[PDB]
């Protein structure tokens, strides 16, 4: 069987942490009153509910409410106790109540987002490296507070631009690491989906994330929504590797003794590693730096524990100007 893996930070995080921290199966959830609330507006829907604008007629703020779909307690209890655990974290949305009326509707801080594809078209060089170094932030102190959020992507991201303020959403597919954990590998959307979940890699950790982030930033300096542009799982793989190469890929199987899906045989193929250099044209180019492509080339690896850290992409060159502006 497949080799273990463990997380190179945060191993032990939560066996640390009180049982109460990560038990969510028994979180009780604390219920407000559903009357302070009332709707003003459809927004939009995602896999597991509904999502509208609202009022809190108690004190006159802007909120957003997601109405869940049916949905197992034990998934709305584990979305509830990570939110919770995170609250006051740099750039985590907030919730900020939890009502019924029998369908639960959690109850969230309003950003102003300007529409995904339509702010990055007019995103300079300086603000990728910014926003980036934001969800950075968000993701350091969810991986250090024992949790992987699994669905990173633009979608998930809230920016509003005029008050360069950035937070990340929907942790709903979030879960806590635990050392030895086979966690479901059928997470995140196809783009962003990792190697380690395309070749059925149980075992992986907080470095889902930081492969995901690598697909949104390939995306924004190259301006190539999605980067890897596959027509189901096991093409997004042949995707991947028609980049990457699939000499490293078979090394990452073999390292961890994967058992490949007999599907992917007659379809990967022979790859050579492409340089970054073939996404680069007129149009792109004053967002593509060496120390872009530096950057990107230490998020997108195979193995998933050679991707960086949260923590270590921060310090990267890529951010110099920023951290000296954040002062
Ligand atoms: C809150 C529901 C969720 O987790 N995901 C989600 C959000 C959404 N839209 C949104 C949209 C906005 N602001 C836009 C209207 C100006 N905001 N602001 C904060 C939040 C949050 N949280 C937010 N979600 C549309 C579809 C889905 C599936």
């Amino acid at each position: 069987g497949p080799v273990p893996s463990r997380a190179r930070v945060y191993t032990d995080v939560n066996t640390h942490r009180p049982r109460e921290y990560w038990d969510y199966e028994s979180h009780v959830v604390e219920w407000g009153n559903q009357d302070d609330y009332q709707l003003v507006r459809k927004l939009g829907r995602g896999k597991y509910s509904e999502v509208f604008e609202a009022i809190n007629i108690t004190n006159n703020e802007k909120v957003v409410v997601k109405i869940l779909k049916p949905v197992k307690k034990k998934k709305i209890k584990r979305e509830i106790k990570i939110l919770e655990n995170l609250r006051g974290g740099p750039n985590i949305i907030t919730l900020a109540d939890i009502v019924k009326d029998r369908t639960p509707a959690l109850v969230f801080e309003h950003v102003n987002n300007t529409d995904f594809k339509q702010l990055y078209q007019t995103l300079t060089d300086y603000d990728i490296r910014f926003y980036m170094y934001e969800i950075l932030k968000a993701l350091d102190y969810c991986h250090s507070m024992g949790i992987m959020h699994r669905d990173v992507k633009p979608h998930n991201v809230m920016i509003d631009h005029e008050h360069r303020k950035l937070r990340l959403i929907d942790w709903g597919l979030a879960e806590f690491y635990h050392p030895g954990q086979e966690y479901n590998v059928r997470v995140a959307s196809r783009y962003f989906k990792g190697p380690e979940l395309l070749v059925d890699y149980q075992m992986y950790d907080y470095s889902l994330d930081m492969w995901s982030l690598g697909c949104m930033l390939a995306s924004m300096i190259f301006r190539k929504e999605p980067f890897f542009h596959g027509h189901d799982n096991y093409d997004q793989l042949v995707r991947i590797a028609k980049v990457l190469g699939t000499e490293d890929l078979y090394d990452y199987i073999d390292k961890y003794n994967i058992e490949l899906d007999p599907r992917f045989n007659d379809i990967l193929g022979r790859h050579s590693r492409k340089r970054w250099e073939r996404f680069v044209h007129s149009e792109n180019q004053h967002l593509v730096s060496p120390e872009a492509l530096d950057f990107l080339d230490k998020l997108l690896r195979y193995d998933h524990q050679s991707r960086l850290t949260a923590r270590e992409a921060m310090e990267h060159p890529y951010f110099y100007t920023v951290v000296k502006d954040q002062a």
